[PDB]
Protein backbone atom coordinates (compact mmCIF):
# COMPACT_ATOMS: atom_id res chain seq x y z
CA UNK A 1 0.00 0.00 0.00
CA UNK A 2 3.21 2.05 -0.74
CA UNK A 3 1.04 4.99 -2.94
CA UNK A 4 3.03 7.54 -1.43
CA UNK A 5 6.25 5.57 -3.10
CA UNK A 6 4.26 5.04 -6.26
CA UNK A 7 3.46 8.69 -6.83
CA UNK A 8 6.98 9.61 -5.65
CA UNK A 9 8.37 7.53 -8.43
CA UNK A 10 5.47 9.05 -10.99
CA UNK A 11 6.65 12.59 -9.70
CA UNK A 12 10.35 11.66 -10.53
CA UNK A 13 9.64 10.62 -14.22
CA UNK A 14 7.61 14.18 -14.53
CA UNK A 15 10.85 16.12 -13.60
CA UNK A 16 12.69 14.19 -16.12
CA UNK A 17 10.50 14.52 -18.99
CA UNK A 18 10.32 18.08 -18.72
CA UNK A 19 13.77 18.40 -18.14
CA UNK A 20 14.32 16.86 -21.80
CA UNK A 21 12.02 19.17 -23.16
CA UNK A 22 9.15 16.49 -22.77
CA UNK A 23 5.49 17.38 -20.57
CA UNK A 24 6.62 16.89 -16.94
CA UNK A 25 3.83 14.00 -16.75
CA UNK A 26 4.98 10.88 -15.17
CA UNK A 27 2.94 7.48 -14.64
CA UNK A 28 4.44 4.14 -12.96
CA UNK A 29 2.56 0.46 -12.96
CA UNK A 30 2.21 -1.38 -10.06
CA UNK A 31 1.23 -5.24 -10.27
CA UNK A 32 0.77 -7.14 -6.61
CA UNK A 33 2.03 -3.85 -4.93
CA UNK A 34 4.99 -3.91 -6.49
CA UNK A 35 6.38 -0.83 -9.62
CA UNK A 36 7.20 -2.85 -13.16
CA UNK A 37 6.83 0.24 -15.24
CA UNK A 38 7.76 3.70 -14.98
CA UNK A 39 8.23 6.74 -17.52
CA UNK A 40 7.51 10.47 -18.71
CA UNK A 41 6.22 12.01 -21.35
CA UNK A 42 7.81 10.94 -24.96
CA UNK A 43 6.28 12.44 -27.91
CA UNK A 44 9.10 14.37 -28.48
CA UNK A 45 11.92 11.87 -28.44
CA UNK A 46 10.24 9.24 -30.00
CA UNK A 47 8.34 11.20 -32.77
CA UNK A 48 4.95 9.35 -31.42
CA UNK A 49 2.45 11.61 -30.48
CA UNK A 50 0.47 8.33 -28.76
CA UNK A 51 3.91 8.20 -26.25
CA UNK A 52 2.32 9.82 -23.01
CA UNK A 53 3.25 8.60 -19.30
CA UNK A 54 0.52 6.39 -19.67
CA UNK A 55 0.74 4.44 -23.14
CA UNK A 56 4.17 4.22 -22.14
CA UNK A 57 3.96 2.35 -18.96
CA UNK A 58 0.88 0.44 -20.27
CA UNK A 59 3.51 -0.67 -23.47
CA UNK A 60 6.88 -1.47 -21.09
CA UNK A 61 4.74 -3.21 -18.36
CA UNK A 62 2.84 -5.42 -21.30
CA UNK A 63 6.58 -6.17 -22.84
CA UNK A 64 7.62 -7.30 -19.56
CA UNK A 65 4.89 -9.52 -18.81
CA UNK A 66 4.35 -10.77 -21.85
CA UNK A 67 0.54 -10.03 -22.25
CA UNK A 68 -1.66 -7.79 -24.06
CA UNK A 69 -3.34 -6.43 -21.50
CA UNK A 70 -3.04 -5.60 -17.96
CA UNK A 71 -5.83 -6.83 -15.62
CA UNK A 72 -5.37 -6.43 -11.79
CA UNK A 73 -2.66 -3.97 -12.44
CA UNK A 74 -3.00 -0.45 -11.13
CA UNK A 75 -1.66 3.22 -12.98
CA UNK A 76 -0.33 5.86 -10.84
CA UNK A 77 -0.07 9.42 -12.98
CA UNK A 78 1.05 13.14 -11.87
CA UNK A 79 -2.06 14.41 -13.73
CA UNK A 80 -5.75 13.24 -14.82
CA UNK A 81 -5.41 11.36 -18.32
CA UNK A 82 -6.21 12.46 -21.51
CA UNK A 83 -8.76 10.83 -24.28
CA UNK A 84 -6.46 9.05 -25.56
CA UNK A 85 -5.03 7.32 -22.28
CA UNK A 86 -8.15 7.29 -20.93
CA UNK A 87 -9.31 4.79 -23.65
CA UNK A 88 -5.41 3.01 -23.79
CA UNK A 89 -6.13 2.60 -20.06
CA UNK A 90 -9.76 0.80 -20.82
CA UNK A 91 -8.66 -1.57 -23.04
CA UNK A 92 -5.71 -2.37 -20.65
CA UNK A 93 -8.09 -3.53 -18.16
CA UNK A 94 -6.25 -1.73 -15.24
CA UNK A 95 -7.98 -2.41 -12.13
CA UNK A 96 -7.31 1.22 -10.63
CA UNK A 97 -6.50 4.55 -11.58
CA UNK A 98 -4.75 6.62 -9.11
CA UNK A 99 -3.65 10.24 -10.28
CA UNK A 100 -3.17 13.94 -8.95
CA UNK A 101 -4.68 17.22 -10.11
CA UNK A 102 -7.57 16.77 -12.73
CA UNK A 103 -7.03 18.51 -16.26
CA UNK A 104 -9.68 20.82 -17.29
CA UNK A 105 -8.06 21.14 -20.54
CA UNK A 106 -7.77 18.21 -21.41
CA UNK A 107 -8.72 15.48 -19.06
CA UNK A 108 -11.08 12.68 -19.98
CA UNK A 109 -11.87 10.77 -16.66
CA UNK A 110 -13.15 13.42 -14.34
CA UNK A 111 -13.18 16.54 -16.96
CA UNK A 112 -14.04 16.40 -21.06
CA UNK A 113 -15.40 13.39 -21.96
CA UNK A 114 -15.46 11.24 -18.85
CA UNK A 115 -14.81 8.33 -20.81
CA UNK A 116 -15.24 5.82 -17.98
CA UNK A 117 -18.54 7.07 -18.04
CA UNK A 118 -19.57 6.74 -21.07
CA UNK A 119 -21.41 4.21 -23.37
CA UNK A 120 -19.43 3.41 -25.48
CA UNK A 121 -16.84 2.61 -22.88
CA UNK A 122 -16.94 -1.36 -22.01
CA UNK A 123 -14.50 -1.23 -19.47
CA UNK A 124 -13.50 0.83 -16.36
CA UNK A 125 -10.90 1.30 -13.45
CA UNK A 126 -11.53 2.15 -9.78
CA UNK A 127 -10.74 6.12 -9.90
CA UNK A 128 -9.11 7.96 -6.70
CA UNK A 129 -7.61 11.49 -7.75
CA UNK A 130 -6.29 14.23 -5.51
CA UNK B 1 -9.49 7.37 -52.96
CA UNK B 2 -10.20 4.34 -54.01
CA UNK B 3 -7.00 2.99 -54.47
CA UNK B 4 -6.26 4.68 -50.76
CA UNK B 5 -9.35 2.51 -49.26
CA UNK B 6 -8.20 -0.61 -51.92
CA UNK B 7 -4.86 -0.95 -49.62
CA UNK B 8 -7.02 -0.32 -46.42
CA UNK B 9 -9.39 -3.00 -47.37
CA UNK B 10 -6.21 -5.36 -47.98
CA UNK B 11 -4.48 -4.40 -44.78
CA UNK B 12 -7.77 -5.22 -42.94
CA UNK B 13 -8.66 -8.65 -44.12
CA UNK B 14 -4.81 -9.34 -43.40
CA UNK B 15 -5.13 -8.49 -40.13
CA UNK B 16 -8.14 -10.58 -39.77
CA UNK B 17 -5.98 -13.23 -41.34
CA UNK B 18 -3.35 -12.64 -38.36
CA UNK B 19 -6.12 -13.15 -35.70
CA UNK B 20 -7.10 -9.56 -35.44
CA UNK B 21 -9.32 -7.02 -35.50
CA UNK B 22 -10.07 -7.19 -39.13
CA UNK B 23 -9.43 -3.59 -39.62
CA UNK B 24 -7.08 -1.23 -42.21
CA UNK B 25 -5.83 1.96 -42.51
CA UNK B 26 -3.63 4.26 -44.78
CA UNK B 27 -1.69 7.54 -44.38
CA UNK B 28 -1.55 9.63 -47.50
CA UNK B 29 0.69 12.68 -48.23
CA UNK B 30 0.75 14.56 -51.21
CA UNK B 31 -1.37 12.36 -52.74
CA UNK B 32 0.54 9.52 -52.30
CA UNK B 33 0.92 6.17 -49.28
CA UNK B 34 3.08 6.78 -47.11
CA UNK B 35 2.33 4.16 -44.66
CA UNK B 36 0.14 1.08 -44.56
CA UNK B 37 -0.96 -0.86 -41.57
CA UNK B 38 -3.39 -3.72 -40.06
CA UNK B 39 -4.35 -4.07 -36.77
CA UNK B 40 -1.17 -5.11 -34.55
CA UNK B 41 -2.30 -5.10 -31.13
CA UNK B 42 -2.31 -8.78 -30.23
CA UNK B 43 1.17 -9.35 -32.30
CA UNK B 44 2.55 -6.43 -30.19
CA UNK B 45 1.09 -6.82 -26.91
CA UNK B 46 0.09 -3.52 -27.16
CA UNK B 47 -3.65 -2.16 -26.94
CA UNK B 48 -2.61 0.79 -28.84
CA UNK B 49 -1.64 -0.94 -32.04
CA UNK B 50 -5.02 -0.75 -33.97
CA UNK B 51 -4.49 0.18 -37.65
CA UNK B 52 -5.27 4.41 -37.17
CA UNK B 53 -2.15 4.90 -34.62
CA UNK B 54 -0.11 1.93 -36.55
CA UNK B 55 0.06 3.93 -39.69
CA UNK B 56 0.45 7.07 -37.56
CA UNK B 57 3.30 6.22 -35.95
CA UNK B 58 4.97 4.71 -39.11
CA UNK B 59 4.34 7.61 -41.52
CA UNK B 60 6.03 9.93 -38.27
CA UNK B 61 9.38 7.38 -38.50
CA UNK B 62 8.91 7.67 -41.71
CA UNK B 63 9.08 11.65 -42.20
CA UNK B 64 11.29 12.26 -39.04
CA UNK B 65 8.38 14.59 -37.57
CA UNK B 66 6.16 14.35 -34.15
CA UNK B 67 3.10 15.56 -36.22
CA UNK B 68 1.44 15.20 -39.56
CA UNK B 69 0.38 18.47 -40.99
CA UNK B 70 -1.89 18.24 -44.16
CA UNK B 71 -1.88 14.09 -44.11
CA UNK B 72 -5.20 12.12 -44.44
CA UNK B 73 -6.12 9.28 -42.69
CA UNK B 74 -8.16 6.23 -44.77
CA UNK B 75 -9.25 3.74 -42.38
CA UNK B 76 -11.81 0.86 -42.71
CA UNK B 77 -13.79 1.20 -39.58
CA UNK B 78 -14.91 4.19 -37.78
CA UNK B 79 -12.29 5.28 -35.12
CA UNK B 80 -12.02 4.79 -31.22
CA UNK B 81 -11.67 6.88 -28.89
CA UNK B 82 -8.65 6.17 -28.66
CA UNK B 83 -7.36 6.96 -32.02
CA UNK B 84 -9.57 9.45 -32.47
CA UNK B 85 -7.68 11.33 -29.89
CA UNK B 86 -4.29 10.10 -31.39
CA UNK B 87 -5.88 11.81 -35.04
CA UNK B 88 -6.39 15.04 -32.70
CA UNK B 89 -2.40 15.49 -31.66
CA UNK B 90 -1.30 14.39 -34.87
CA UNK B 91 -2.80 17.09 -36.90
CA UNK B 92 -4.20 14.75 -39.34
CA UNK B 93 -5.69 17.09 -41.85
CA UNK B 94 -8.73 15.23 -43.53
CA UNK B 95 -9.96 11.67 -42.00
CA UNK B 96 -11.77 9.04 -44.25
CA UNK B 97 -13.36 6.18 -43.13
CA UNK B 98 -16.13 3.50 -44.01
CA UNK B 99 -18.34 1.82 -41.96
CA UNK B 100 -20.04 3.43 -38.91
CA UNK B 101 -18.93 1.90 -35.03
CA UNK B 102 -22.22 2.89 -32.75
CA UNK B 103 -20.55 0.14 -30.10
CA UNK B 104 -16.93 1.83 -29.57
CA UNK B 105 -16.55 4.67 -32.15
CA UNK B 106 -15.50 8.19 -31.67
CA UNK B 107 -16.69 10.30 -34.34
CA UNK B 108 -19.71 10.17 -35.21
CA UNK B 109 -20.77 7.60 -32.89
CA UNK B 110 -20.06 8.19 -29.03
CA UNK B 111 -18.00 10.80 -27.55
CA UNK B 112 -18.19 12.38 -30.78
CA UNK B 113 -14.52 13.70 -30.19
CA UNK B 114 -14.19 16.20 -32.72
CA UNK B 115 -17.37 18.71 -31.31
CA UNK B 116 -15.68 18.61 -27.89
CA UNK B 117 -14.05 21.61 -25.95
CA UNK B 118 -11.20 18.92 -24.67
CA UNK B 119 -10.47 18.33 -28.48
CA UNK B 120 -7.83 21.21 -29.64
CA UNK B 121 -7.81 19.81 -33.57
CA UNK B 122 -10.16 18.34 -35.57
CA UNK B 123 -9.69 17.12 -39.33
CA UNK B 124 -12.51 17.21 -41.90
CA UNK B 125 -14.50 13.92 -41.79
CA UNK B 126 -15.65 11.76 -44.69
CA UNK B 127 -17.78 8.57 -44.21
CA UNK B 128 -19.36 5.90 -45.92
CA UNK B 129 -15.94 5.09 -48.68
CA UNK B 130 -16.39 1.59 -49.09
CA UNK B 131 -19.01 0.85 -46.50
CA UNK B 132 -20.36 -2.49 -47.53
CA UNK B 133 -16.53 -4.22 -47.81
CA UNK B 134 -15.81 -2.43 -45.25
CA UNK B 135 -18.61 -3.92 -42.83
CA UNK B 136 -18.18 -7.04 -44.71
CA UNK B 137 -15.12 -8.56 -43.07
CA UNK B 138 -16.52 -7.25 -39.52
ZN1 LIG C 1 -2.60 11.05 -22.72
ZN1 LIG D 1 -8.77 2.75 -32.22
Amino acid sequence: AERTHFMELALVEARSAGERDEVPIGAVLVLDGRVIARSGNRTRELNDVTAHAEIAVIRMACEALGQERLPGADLYVTLEPCTMCAAAISFARIRRLYYGAQDPKGGAVESGVRFFSQPTCHHAPDVYSG
